[PDB]
């Protein structure tokens, strides 16, 4: 069972939905899912010594412009397991681009973490933290030449307004 | 697959049962199966710093009478994975209402730990070791507003045939 | 050396104290500095299954009226190890009696994380967050048998009003 | 679906094997895949206080000797979860008996990780490592009374032609 | 200022001595005091991949037989911090030779801790727990072809018998 | 007492010389020898989500061009804790500039970890982790404004000559 195509995007999208979690923050390791079969499975091993600051996944039964799911960014206190789904509120976006493509991601935060309660909009995260995120997107290929450019965070209506497009590009793909 | 549904209570039920955990010892974060697929799901997090003192999960093919698959919490040193299945020896139950639900978990230990050979019985444990796990489902959704009420334990005669009765449920039910 | 007599209480008091940290984030083993030696100590291990919520240590140079240093919280990212000297702006304190002692402990972040550049006051922590801290303090001795009772939290103001008296209370006693 | 007879052996065998790891490197926990529901379940904890030293798994659609899929030793820097599949080039074989029982075990290094790019044989391992392998595997049933027999160490030819037997005893038995 | 010099061996000898902790339980770094200045040093890296099954140190003011401070073992839930003082209670002693000396270790529990508080002699600890320390360090040295001897474990009488030995050992040799 | 002004440089210098640890591989904590009381003390949190990827710490007894004493790397397989000695020996050294000053730092293995026993020049290190280093101290400051400037590798004969005149600019500053 592929969770890719068997869950729905979200229980109340676009305001509340699942992630599906790939990499917990902390990772040096960057895993994926396997097409066929739906399993973990390892993409690479950062080139440099970073870890990724957030818990980071997909969205399932979406697809985006960089022919992907959509990639949604998960702010945990402590980390999950890979392959856990996590109800996720959207609260912004990062808006950037990966060697000519696409490949902005959602910024949320679990509904039942009550720390999180007010977090409602990208201004609500402290500054040097979207900095942090952004650096590492800038940076993490940097060893294998590849550039990024990190066009800069938009609100959560942009971020949910995307998170529609995407569904709807999965709807024409694959329905 | 839904390992719930699919597994059997156990090997040599009820003196050796299926645990399938959902939560490792030391997890603030508190996981439950999604019904409709099978995978790990984020239920909450705790609001309290506590932290799970058990290798805690749920027995297979069982059914309770607060409308779940019976609980179980096994003593693990090394705490394992979610949605690893363990070999448990029941050794005991603890008796507690969640918000006016029979909410009782069995306290077993794992067959192939040879640490735990001559853990039989809910007298074998250590006193403080049943207390902090008490104390932890008093307390773990106080800030939620919620109450619990914790009535003691049972011993491994009763734990086995709470078992037993969850077993008879589940056919029922299903 | 003991720390505690040998550092200034910090570099820019009451606006940004040293704290000396016994205790990272995640422990449930509580230290304590030896009088004697400065070493680290093992003062006992939480009855209960719960874990410091914050990094937590004292204030050098200060005494308090319950008899001990002042007590400080610096909330870290990553826990650092323990003896080790964080630079920390008081945020505010929280209020709480301990067996009948004024047991109170400022909250504080770390000024060299610019992840908490905007932590001035009281108002900028997530309440759930203030809740946690709250409630493990209410709760971690139950096992113990001890009562303690949470007054509720002072704001930055009042925190850098009773460092200045506990820098006060340890030139008079020493 | 039983991962150990849904995936392949691997995208280009045997220079590139899929490792399915059970016991990540650091774990005194021995797990194993429950050959019938294909989740993973505990098989025993260590009787003696060793870890496992590398990610420990098996090549899929593999049967080997002793009963069993064909066991992969994988050296990852920061070990992965269990059930991660990780794409694997074999650089030499462990030859060892347990119980009268033909046990060898592939040993082998992540292609995704760059800090392995010139291990490409048995003579790139330091020696003190592969000494460490052997030990743990000629001590960690011990306590059990089982008896392990360490032969020594094949190199990369020869963990390939092993792997392409054992690809073809899994054809004979179930295919 | 060398903790191995100024601290007394305990509040209430031989039931309560100090324990100072070198190595946490599960580190295969094998630490000592170092004996000018009493700052943490490396020893060296076990030759083989196990961890040290319980929290190890020395006993402040001994001196035995072998040469060194007097070993204890404290048996902690979680592991301290190198260089943290533990009060400890010896329930055993671990009766053992390397390399024709006498290399016995007192094995205690934390007395602050109940869950061990009706833990008062070698009786009380689980078998295959006092095989699995008696196995580490029988072991732990082969690959260095170091031969150690394991004679068998000790009751709690005799354990303080070897406190008090060694207190005196060390009054005569610096006193 | 403060480690930095006790300790001797090295028991064989410039052969083996101590390493004193600052920050333990993983940290993404910046520690520092307060150099008042030789306490730990947090220099400050990288803004970035990067961890160092070496045991980092000084050379007792050493003074630099750049008015600090001079830098150590260690390679460690299990990260030391704050403020171990480790009898080192240097393999090469990093040659980067810091703000206009002399930032150079020396890399080395740990004596007593036989993993490393053929390790003996800048040559034996995998081409990638001498990368991964070097990036991390390219980039590590960035969000600070802070600009640092590569210049490459040195070998082992050109770090002893460099530890030398470390500690001969120590004996001047302060003996
Ligand atoms: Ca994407
Ligand atoms: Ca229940
Ligand atoms: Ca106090
Ligand atoms: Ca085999
Ligand atoms: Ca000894
Ligand atoms: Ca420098």
């Amino acid at each position: 069972m592929n969770p890719f195509h068997e869950l729905e995007p979200g229980p109340e999208v676009p305001e509340v939905v699942y992630a599906l979690i790939e990499i917990p923050k902390g990772s040096r390791n960057k895993y994926e899912l396997d097409k066929k079969t739906g399993l973990l499975k390892l993409d690479r091993v950062l080139y440099s010594p970073f870890f990724y600051p957030v818990d980071y996944g997909i969205i399932p039964q979406t697809w985006y412009d960089d022919g992907d799911p959509f990639d949604i960014m998960v702010i945990m206190r402590e980390p999950v397991y890979p392959l856990t789904i996590i109800e996720a509120r959207p609260i912004g976006i990062m808006k950037m681009e990966d060697s000519g493509d696409k490949d902005w991601k959602v910024l949320a935060v679990p509904v039942e973490d009550p720390y999180f309660n007010d977090w409602k909009d990208i201004s609500d995260v402290p500054k040097a933290f979207l900095d942090e995120i952004a650096h590492f997107f800038q940076r993490y290929k940097e060893l294998q030449g590849k550039t990024t450019k990190i066009e800069g965070w938009g609100n959560a209506e942009e971020a949910k307004r995307e998170i529609l497009r995407a569904i709807e590009m999965y709807k024409e793909k694959f329905g």
